[PDB]
């Protein structure tokens, strides 16, 4: 049972924390029989269900869809939502949008952005919403990273940031960090589901290894990603800048 | 580019309709890469997707946002959408509900039922709404469903669950294409539940379902698999049928 | 068990009696499955036990909807049956939308009260895929003529309420699909009560068709298995509870 | 026995232990006041023993309005309290406006579960008439059970007039409920708070968490069992050193 | 035992108590009536004029009845309580049934459709399915032929507004139903009463159907037992107020 | 216009000490009959969820079912001053209590009756300053704060204010204090007025009669009587009388 | 008194003219009414008078009822009559609706635009008690046709548009209920103008149908006066108001 | 050709007086036009006048926003102001949402009633682009603080009523903007009366402050064409209709 106390634990242990998006109750499933810790409704559904050439046009309720979705699979992993672009620009605003996410299923919510979260990260702590960060690019993605910090979120994901800067980002902090483009140096890594399929036509992005090629079964390339999160071989210097 | 028209003309030619049902941008981009005929949005969604034991809570705004993605990916196949359960109960309901889902992108619909449906299909025809039927099990009601429903218009149908010889004679009496799902090899096409055929459960495997996914290098090698199993008469194999 | 609309008529055809309880919660709904009752009705009644009120007739579709996927996310075994409240059933199209309603919540069979006038939306229902139980009640020849008629238009399960048992013995013999009593004596294919009434939990009298099977019983789970038992083995509804 | 506000506070000056469950339905409802039970609550449980959830969190203010309206339908005698839930007061006017709807219903007094940040919300209702129920959970150096108290000052400071204890070592309990003047219920808090609370269905076998004993075993009917919880709490032996955090 | 039922009423008739029936609009005088023994209490569209001072009884709308239904309902009253369908609301038979159906849900047991022979069908498809129904009517053959035709479509009560007493007198004779009265007389079954007007409160002149009640009384709750004894021994109405 | 009752008149009847005569009114008979009568005051007020609705409290009475009975009462067209309660729950921030107002007087509302201390000052300051004249409503150490509830809403702007359950000797000093006119419900007879439920003096009531009330109808040959009576004693100084006095 | 529509029957007998003007306003409505202008319709041409609009289809049910209110709130003597307006009777049941709000809202009757086809609607109307007034306008047998037959499915009054002298004559002629002039010559039991065209306020060109009864009057009281009376005393309409 | 605001003030400087009139239809407005009102007020007299009711407070957002689109129909050259009704101002937000649906239905301006607590509502207003007209009427000493304070928030134009003629010539002599008198005597930059009111449409005694400008003229027209000329000359309003 993967809680938010307990990813702070397998900070402390030195365990990585290995998280994938998560759409639907299939993959829900088959994620959390390969111990996934972490599973992600992210607005990348926009670009990967939806078809869309940017995430800006999904909305709340394609995000409570999908994660009603994944919550009924009832994972033993934790579930966690963003809330989309334009759904937190007001504190109160931000709250009524993760209380409609965690009543769908949602154990934690995503709010992306820097320094000035704070002040809503710590509006929604106050109310029991537990909150994951997400920043990305030095000194002001420091600055971020700590302030949304000191305002009480959990965890944070790091997204697009050179691994040295990574790195120094995880020394400061005591929460877990999250990686995704941002090199080995963190508590965790994330990507799309998708993308590590090999479900994409032609250019794979930098950031993302195929996990399926080569690999007798969807679920044994889940397990793949798994064990080279945590065994550190995943993001290669390939997948790092 | 693949039409209603296409699809008779393909059964004239005894080339096999490859059918997959599809959800999403993503899978329909790749079902369309490897030569799906035709692509299903079909309220099997409710538990591969919702993870619900039945399929009657799907609602027709799950259809049509699961159409509506599906389109986006402009698939050259066929963008068939089911019209789920509740959804049309007189002729008037139905077109309304086959409206909303073919403003999402779908090009035709398919409507579950049995004889009592000709009044219903002839509507959804006249109004230049195209129609997959879907009939199952005995065999001489199965026949006169699958009659009824042709003349009523439907340019495709679905057998679901029909002993080999039954669906043998009922692709024999109909100049329509038929789509079989556990209705063994003797029909114009086949259709499978696109997590079933990619092995994305463990435990019960149904029988008329193969894992195309095991032993094949890529998610797009195991599609690709489907499609020429299908048109080569190799799948499905006495295994599936009964 | 898992009870299917089918496995009733296999359970008529081999005498084993069909015992059904009125459920409204999932923490009842799950005692009942645990003590195999095969049939749960989400009925009007809730009107009165739950609601307080008088009458039946404030209960809504709406109500009915919410009690009837409280009882499903218990996911029993048995079937869950639900009842389309007064007024929702005016028109077959009205019967259809209201129906479709309570099973996308989880019903997997409506029930209908009326007598032969119900036929045509019986049978639109049945038609649409939609299983109906039917039910009616009391003078004797009408009777069973509604409910040879609900039969006729499709009806797969019917419920008898308040009828003299020799009357029941009569329309439970002519018909093919199980019967279902409530106040209606032993000589029906099963027996409803309203969960609250057999568990004791009124003030006031005991309706006469009624038992107490709380009565020193250790707990409300083996009150529960009593009545599965004794419905079963036949000696409830006993001659003290017919007329 | 028209349990009002202020009798409550006059039990707790009396040392008479007050005896509250949650209720949900007309039917219990009436039952469990010819039980004399002192408090009804018709808490966000539900969402577990009534619906079927793994969480309370997806219960609406129309679910409590509901069970609310079914509750006040018996007309009881004991008090009548409803939670607000999750979601439904993150500004003060919002707890305003729920409340407003939970008492149009029939609710007597609301409660607000959270710690020392609730304080001006509860003076919000408070000022404007709503009484308000609190809910807290969480050595003398320890940081616990010292921020336990200052929840539990601050909401009283702010008018609160009943407050739950939920999940707290016995002995911190005690200290709670020495330190204020309100009564205090406990669930999972020990003997020595001003007053009890369970969950119906728990306590009719119904399913023990450990909080909870099983008062249907042992009793002739469930009118007994209730009648039973009622005398528990008041004589002591409810809760037992197996039921504390 | 306690209740005033449809039934009871029928009984009435046969053994020849008249039934005394006054309209009702709130908690407080529900409550009085029903010590007084009111066999029937109404919550005529008459609320138009007498509560909310409109000329005319056009405005009230369904709403407003329901409200005003629920308020008497809580009185817990045991005389049997009718409400009016108001106009406009039973246009088709589907209406006429929605309408009752939300008149019932706030604590109708019986509503009033006024109207003649062409309400027929509306009548049998509300009583078929388990509304009970109150007609109202109001040459002297037409009237005869309107009441027949509301009675066989299966009304269990008539209301008779504004018919010479012979002709009233007709009406009862050849129907099996109770008649109810207002301005036609002493030969019905019973009579009815705007509460107001009985209770004097008008400006002036009251209606030639009508008797203050309450002149001369020494309580609110003497007027209506003055009322209630006055329809059973037969003395009012007279012949002032025919 | 000058048959009309205004806040103005109200203000210059305690001036003149001429007693107010105040009734509820909820519909457009009885509020005919009562300007008739010549009753100064008719108030839509909550009261209408026990005395109407049938309800056991108040809590239930909306602001809808304040503006329907103050339309009815209002198209009475009485000479009298047509005051309406804000329900619990309508006025907890400023611009609710506006909003709220806005709807009562859009009905026929001329004043709107707020219940509550000291801390509505703020709100009375909002509306007043808005247009819309309010009439407060207090009651019940305990008499040195009713007496600053009083002056704060005055202060703030309340043209009338309701004294509720209050004993005679300190209603006497809070309106010897204030300068708005006061109207008394169990507050005995040092008040610029009187406040009765009209239905309770009617004597419809369910048997016991409340210590505040007397029943007029009793000695009264009609319901009008029984009003004209009700406006005669308390401008003759002799309801409420001491029986009646909290 | 008020009148009625029996009132305007036994005018039509007796040769009395009825004289009819549109209102929108409760201040033109009393004026009117104080000249005992006999009818006050609130006509769809308030698209093109208060609305500005080039034709008169924009006028919705809504804007129909909220000049009505006003009307009615003058308390007129005179029957106050509302056009359902275009798209709101398609068919028998939503012209009840759209009737039944407009009677809500102060209507006595209604008036429906067109021929023989509105004959089962004007007939489900009455039958509900809503009077109906017709509105028609060879061609001359058609046009009889249509009078006849809206007349027998029951309408009491009827508007005839734009049409010849003698035509009109011969409809009036054959018909029992009184028929209300615009455009048909004086040979009809009555006449309707806008309240606006009467009063002189259009732009500079006068339509054909029209008379401006304020020109050279010393008030508006005085201009409608002249109307009433030039109808009643039958010199309006004259041959350059006809065809 | 079309009438400004800044053509107003304009106006004030060289001693032209300002025509406003009240106007609430598309016929009118034309009629207006065309006599060369200067400026068209959609006011919530039409809550008395069009609604026939008591008081203007009924008068909702919808109403004004409706008999604004019809004027504005009309295309006036004048410009055309509309009232925010009672209730619509509470907040300077909820005024802005108000002034802003007037606008987007046609009004140029919109007018707030009320003294000194405006100030930061009109400020708030003006800054975001919409003209605001006040309304306001020692004692002398107020009245001149609430004119002021809604002047320098940036009111551009203010009505002044029921005003002694001494006052308000104190008033219209320290301000910078046009005032606009309606019982406020002669000293003002223009003058406002209701349309309804100047047309004599209403019976018995009219107000001290109103001439009936239809008495002697042969038309509609006529009257508000003497109107417009009996401000710009000074001659309305006389001593008689000021105090």
């Amino acid at each position: 049972m993967v809680t938010v106390p307990k990813l702070q634990a397998m900070r402390e242990a030195g365990e990585k924390i290995a998280m994938l998006t998560s759409y639907d109750a299939s993959f829900a499933a088959l994620l959390d029989r390969a111990n996934v810790d972490v599973q992600l409704i992210g607005d990348s559904l926009g670009n990967v269900l939806q078809g869309q050439a940017t995430t800006l046009p999904v909305t709340l309720d394609d995000i409570a869809y999908h994660t009603a979705c994944v919550a009924r699979a009832q994972p033993r992993g934790l579930v966690v939502a963003d809330l989309p672009f334009g759904t937190y620009g007001t504190p109160a605003d931000a709250f009524a949008s993760a209380v409609k996410l965690m009543r769908a299923g949602a154990q934690m919510v995503k709010l992306e952005g820097g320094e000035w979260l704070a002040e809503t990260v710590r509006f929604l702590v106050e109310r029991a919403v537990p909150v994951c960060a997400h920043v990305g690019l030095a000194a002001q993605l420091l600055r971020d990273a700590r302030a949304v910090e000191e305002a009480g979120a959990q965890l944070i994901v790091l997204e697009a940031v050179p691994t040295l800067v990574a790195a120094e980002v995880t020394r400061e902090l005591s929460i877990p960090t999250i990686g995704i483009g941002a090199g080995a140096e963190c508590s965790g890594q994330v990507l799309v589901l998708h993308d590590m399929l090999g479900v994409f036509p032609g250019k794979r992005p930098r950031f993302v290894k195929d996990f399926m090629q080569g690999q007798p079964s969807i679920f044994a390339a889940v397990e793949a990603y798994v064990r080279a999160v945590k065994d550190g071989s995943f993001p290669g210097p390939e997948h790092s800048f």
